[PDB]
């Protein structure tokens, strides 16, 4: 909701409240857990007309969790998701710096359209696949105006040496190219980065360099949404050995994402998706599957502000999973207000 | 303050800044402590007209403390208080899920009108008496329109198995009935819930089931506010043995709340209240009083935005208190801006 | 950006997003560190016309850091900076209580005009030099209207006995006098406060009383900003022995701040500043320099919303520094959106 629009400066303050609950059995071995998952979000998107050819913009977004008590754990789960400012200039393109999605997410976010879950490979603080701190991203749209619907981007990932091996990264560079023609859109993205010595000093994952590339195809027209993603990572997908409490990254993963959705004119939006990410040559185990499930979901939009949804995950992970990944199903039911 | 009101969607962004200070002697043994208690709050209340008979709504509220440093403890005290969305439909009633007050608070919040203190029995994360996470609440007003001023509600309290015994709960169900006629209002509420094994594995409090019921009467007309509350709990009121640092819940409490206030036409709003909650059959001690005080207070409202207040607690707890509950008085002085 | 302005009540909701990066070598021994420093801020300033002569006001401000992950450390760096409400009455003056700047900052904030750094002596939770919790401040402007441009203030600093020795303080009183005539402004400020027993039970810093006074001169006209500050502290400047991990305060400091800036009409705003704070009679070491650097910086303002800057610190601290204070330079590059 727009709050100020004078001097060619618009500031849209937005947010939402999501009453959410996950249902599972026992949910220690659940895919997505069990219990109250209510949360809220707040943010703003500002845009200012510097001149005829230049425009400045800033974006912030925060996630306040609502499933926590008012005592010791009240702060659990709260996170800054977006924090970046930049300039959009003429037909040259755009540059921004701060916390933002990696360029691999340009192609990876194609199948991240599921009501509650989906995009399991878009980890936060995982180089290029998800939201990361300190990324300079140059994005050019319509290739300088000469070639319509043909966009690309290049990103410089800065060294983020956090105390955690999982949330750390080194210096990197990535890019993506997309092409959106008559309903369709096909994307390729790639990124490489140095690994921190803490990352390298881990039992799982061997290498002095991380790689993430992903390709995507989507159809978005005539009330149909259909997407497909394929990605491979090298020492860049976080894993955890449940049996030995061992962290680290998978030496290699092959990731497949599918989504098919039709939005009814009266509100109901059923969803069919599939997700399978299998690791290869993990230390002590070899090949394992990180995620494998079929999703059946539906969202009912009353209007643009209010909606409810159900998201059913039919977990195809087996109870023989060597990494101790959960094998049980998870059903998510939510009611969402947003502005 | 309303920020957007188009397409039959209103979003009221509100908040306040409260400069607050508690005065006490020594305040280790104070009732309410001693020192700076400044805090701020932010929230929004959105409401959308889905159709002629249906309306969606979301509410979020947060408490940013202002008495903390900018260093290590900057996050202390911050909490999400409200986070819930729901639908109000026609004369059927309303349903919402998220973090919200329990149904016992329907009758308990009658005497929670004191400037700074009061409602000492409305503990957060305490089943039905205060704000709790993951509550589905169906509330019906004017009994389907047939019987005016006669409202009731039913709530399903979901399992919240936090790491803390104090902030945890099991599966529960509660309800309330109220009747508001010509200035008056009388309420009865009740709720029961399973206790977690962590709760059950506590020195203080014995039982595999928690109970909380409360009745209330208020008069709110002719610039007079007068309220009375009586409540009983079973294994559902948090206690702490100061001498042995022992947590747990009181096996039984009998809780009495009284409030009398008159709002002068020119701003001053004196307050007279009384609070006594005594525990029974506590392990190792037996009967003890959790709170016992007389309150003398006054708030001066300049207008609807600005106000100051003084709240004096005349603590009737004695220095022989077996649980080590404080016996000293506490004076609260505050200055409040809100929008 | 103003969001509501009815019934003589204006509420300005403001904030910013700052993409920021510090560059250094190795930055363990850097002056300002090394890596992503992106952050965002949110706040509101409300003002209500109580009557013809009286006005109420509240101010809140928060700093959400953007350089943190979405995991364990997501909350790191977040702090409430402002939280205070008060009354401005006629020509008598103003009173407010809450978290706010100390009165020494009245004169100290003269040289705190640098793009990213500067005002190194305005520590938070350090009595009167920076932002502190629980301060009652009476400020009078134009000396009751009789003497134009002649302002003064008196502040009562309340006991803040935090668990940290660094973030604690005792009872204190401070004041300031300023005089702003035809572009110029000259200020004197002083404050004294009791030290906590925790503060007194520290290896570094000896005394049962803290002192902070500072004088200032600024010229702010004809697109020129030039400021000079001198301050002395007694047991009131936080120090840390890097070699022995020893905290405490400097027995005495002499602090010098200089700033010279010219704002070009087309946007560029170069900056020249100097900062030197040397400690005296520190336990085990004697005299040391806390900070010593020359700054060369420039900010380019596109408009009132958007800007970028570079801030170069030429660190004059030497690698023989007895306290282990960093000797390397630090370059800060930032891009800022605000509303
Ligand atoms: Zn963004
Ligand atoms: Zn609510
Ligand atoms: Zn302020």
């Amino acid at each position: 909701a727009e709050i100020y629009n004078k001097d060619g400066n618009k500031v849209d303050l937005y947010g939402k409240a999501v009453g959410l609950h996950y249902f599972s059995k026992g949910g220690e071995n659940s895919y997505g857990g069990n219990g109250d998952m209510t949360y809220a979000r707040l943010g703003f998107k500002g845009e200012t007309q510097i001149n005829s050819d230049l425009t400045g913009y800033g974006h912030w977004e925060y996630n306040f969790q609502g499933n926590n008590s008012e005592g010791a754990d009240a702060q659990t789960g709260n996170k800054t998701r977006h924090a970046h400012a930049g300039l959009k200039y003429a037909d040259v393109g755009s540059f921004d710096y701060g916390r933002n999605y990696g360029v691999v997410y340009d192609a990876l976010g194609y199948t991240d359209m599921l009501p509650e879950f989906g995009g399991d490979t878009a980890y936060s603080d995982d180089f290029f696949v998800g939201r990361v701190g300190g990324v300079a991203t140059y994005r050019n749209s319509n290739f300088f105006g000469l070639v319509d619907g043909l966009n690309f981007a290049v990103q410089y990932l800065g060294k983020n040496e956090r105390d955690t091996a999982r949330r750390s990264n080194g210096d990197g560079v990535g890019g993506s190219i997309s092409y959106e023609y008559e309903g369709f859109g096909i994307v390729g993205a790639y990124g490489a980065a140095d690994r921190t010595n803490l990352q390298e000093a881990q039992p799982l994952g061997n290498g002095k360099k991380a790689e993430q590339w992903a390709t995507g195809l989507k159809y978005d027209a005539n009330n149909i949404y259909l997407a497909a993603n394929y990605g491979e990572t090298r020492n860049a997908t976080p894993i955890t050995n449940k049996f030995t409490n061992t962290s680290g990254f998978a030496n290699k993963t092959q990731d497949v994402l599918l989504v098919a959705q039709y939005q009814f004119d009266f509100g109901l939006r059923p969803s069919i998706a599939y997700t399978k990410s299998k690791a290869k040559d993990v230390e002590g185990i070899g090949d394992v599957d990180l995620v494998n499930y079929f999703e059946v979901g539906a969202t009912y939009y009353f209007n643009k502000n209010m909606s409810t949804y159900v998201d059913y995950i039919i977990n195809q992970i087996d109870s023989d999973n060597k990494l101790g990944v959960g094998s049980d199903d998870t059903v998510a039911v939510g009611i969402v207000y947003q502005f």
